[PDB]
């Protein structure tokens, strides 16, 4: 069965929480097996769980500072929720990122579209 609004939130909290601390092994598995990530919405779709990594690679690999919620955590009883949020980084930088998630019926995320400032 797909997971209701309560479980959708305490997944997609836990994500700006793995994003915060820059897990990338720990989201990557949050993904479902053949997923599609759209970030930014308007480049091709990255589809599979190894092509994913490498995105999240991109965003965290460097080391993130911060990534904290700019608004409430909007979620369905379609196993969907959206949530508008901003990440950080330290160099020798931010971005205002609102991500919506599309959940299947063993809990995991089947689709990504992220719209960035």
């Amino acid at each position: 069965m797909l997971p209701t609004a309560e479980e959708v939130q305490k997944l997609m909290a836990r994500y700006i929480e793995l994003m915060d601390v820059g897990d990338i092994e720990a989201i990557v598995q949050m993904y479902a097996d053949d997923a599609t990530v759209e970030a930014p919405f308007g480049a091709p779709p990255i589809h599979g769980r190894e092509r994913i990594a490498y995105f999240y690679r991109r965003m965290l690999g460097e080391g993130i500072a911060r990534a904290t919620l700019t608004g409430p955590v909007r979620a369905s009883h379609n196993g969907t929720g959206a949530m508008p949020f901003r990440v950080e980084y330290v160099f020798n930088y931010a971005m205002d990122v609102r991500v919506e998630m599309r959940f299947d019926e063993h809990g995991r995320i089947q689709t990504m579209q992220a719209y960035w400032s």
